């Protein structure tokens, strides 16, 4: 670490193959070519178009990803269109009939097993001189590729957390405040603990500082864990106006305290870390970034996770029927009451060009350490860009009315197997010097790993094991 990191075209080139291998694998079982029944032949092919493909993209290839683009994709339209030359429901009644409920939707999945496995390769890839220097983190500002994984499980959660308010809308009781606070706490427990485990060990680990990302004492775990139990008291704020005000409200007013002085940035650069709260002055003013994250998140989670589009739907959770608002509608109504691709074009194209036009006057650059304006309009936009493709390639190959085994293996049982592979990392960093070892040894133990945790993750699939910590 320490060099000034790379630029946003590098780092969409090298991580658009996720989406390429996934529009491959759609085109490749599509083709008709494959045997129906499971085999080694599907494993092998799944093995490779997912794992390996990836640690290729990252460490080998890292200075030619459009070359490697195209090899995945060619072979695939081919055999499907020498399957297609070869070879020899939905209902408007069903429509009306449905009533309101959640669904399971495919491309989600792939987008949060997509990014665990990237997640898992990179965190021991970093250890290696086969891995670019280009890539790993940078101090204040700059840009690279790991500080964007931060952002990117923030903004998942918030996707996520929306369905809870979407299903206790349903419900004809109101739930009590303090009711609220204790589901909070029992969704965030095991997140807390594990992050107040580590204060109470780092005296026994004497590991290397690095105060300067969160502090003395905060941690990222501790970040996660407090968001729903503060952003429990924002509903009644909610109310009386809509959930994407208090998002602009929270970075505008911060973006003010910061570009208002210096004596902000000085105190955040050189005070000297002598009370608690001049120990983690980073870990504090970071939430006020996570949070407008966080909240957008939700905000774009509510025309996703339903199965037929509701009143009203763009910017407030509810579900109240367009069929009897069809009668005379309003101009306001038609237009805010979208089905998700809809709504995804319309927001990417507006964080567009509301950023195109901010980067042309922020004096300061993109800085992760204290989370300011830039670096959440390109963790959003980013984001929202990747989605629109992810849910265009569904609609163009027809499957929303299963995926690779290996996403869904790893997407059902995520926070053990991000356990399993940071103790397998720490277990390789001490049994070998890492630093000293020629490229084929470090592709060959990269390989091994990926195997193990592939075999596992997918072993305990099969089973029918769920392990909730
Ligand atoms: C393509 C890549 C793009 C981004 C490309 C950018 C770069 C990408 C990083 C690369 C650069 C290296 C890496 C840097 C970054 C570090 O180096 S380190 C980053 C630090 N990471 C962490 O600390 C891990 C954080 N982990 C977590 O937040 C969470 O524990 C997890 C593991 C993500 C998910 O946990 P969880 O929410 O408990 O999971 P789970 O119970 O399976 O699902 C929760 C809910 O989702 C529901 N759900 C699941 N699947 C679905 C679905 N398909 N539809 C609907 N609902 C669903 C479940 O049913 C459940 O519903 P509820 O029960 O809540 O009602």
């Amino acid at each position: 670490t320490g060099l000034n990191g790379g630029s946003i075209t590098e780092i969409n080139a090298v991580t658009s193959i996720a989406l390429v291998t996934y529009i491959s694998w759609n085109l490749l079982k599509n083709s008709n070519l494959m045997p129906p029944g499971i085999s080694s032949v599907q494993y092998i092919i799944d093995f490779a178009l997912n794992w390996v493909a990836l640690l290729l993209s990252i460490t080998i290839y890292a200075s030619e990803p459009y070359l490697l683009n195209t090899l995945i994709l060619l072979p695939c339209l081919l055999a499907f269109i020498y399957g297609k030359f070869t070879s020899s429901i939905y209902n408007k009644k069903k429509m009306i009939t449905q009533r309101f409920q959640l669904e399971k939707k495919p491309y989600i999945t792939a987008y949060r097993g997509g990014m665990l496995i990237l997640t898992a390769i990179a965190i021991l890839a970093v250890d290696f001189p086969i891995f670019p220097r280009r890539f790993a983190k940078v101090e204040t500002w700059g840009t690279s590729l790991m500080d964007l994984g931060v952002g990117s499980f923030v903004f998942s959660n918030g996707i996520v957390s929306s369905r809870a308010l979407l299903k206790n809308l349903s419900l004809k009781s109101k739930p009590s405040f303090l009711k609220n606070a204790f589901n909070a706490l029992k969704s965030g427990g095991t997140l807390l603990f594990l992050g107040l485990l580590r204060l109470f060990f780092v005296k026994n680990l004497e590991y290397q500082e690095h105060v300067t990302e969160y502090g003395v004492h905060w941690n990222f775990f501790i970040t996660l864990s407090l968001l729903p139990l503060v952003l429990t008291f924002i509903d009644p704020v909610t109310r009386m106006v809509p959930r994407c005000s208090i998002a602009i409200f929270i970075s505008c007013i911060y973006e003010w305290l910061l570009l208002k002085d210096d004596r902000t940035l000085n105190f955040l650069i050189l005070a000297d870390r002598n009370c608690f709260f001049s120990a983690n002055r980073e870990g504090i003013f970071s939430f006020l970034g996570y949070c407008s994250i966080f909240l957008w998140g939700q905000n774009t989670g509510f025309y996703l996770l339903g199965n037929k589009p509701t009143l009203n739907n763009l910017y407030k959770p509810s579900t109240q029927d367009v069929v009897a608002a069809s009668k005379k509608s309003s101009t306001w109504d038609y237009w805010t009451s979208v089905t998700p691709l809809s709504g995804l074009c319309i927001w990417s194209t507006i964080f567009l060009v509301i950023s195109q036009l901010v980067f042309q006057y922020h004096p300061y650059s993109v800085s992760r350490r204290f989370a300011n304006l830039p670096y959440t309009l390109w963790v959003i936009t980013y984001n929202l860009l990747f989605l629109t493709g992810y849910c265009l390639t569904d609609k163009i190959f027809g499957n929303s009315s299963k995926v690779a085994e290996c996403l869904e293996s790893i997407n059902s049982n995520g926070l053990f197997l991000f356990l399993l592979a940071n103790v397998s990392t720490g277990l390789v960093n001490m049994s070998m010097v890492t630093i000293d070892s020629s490229p084929l040894k470090s592709f060959l133990v990269l390989l091994a790993y990926c195997s193990f945790i592939a075999v596992i993750s997918v072993f305990l699939y099969r089973k029918r094991i769920f392990i909730k910590l």
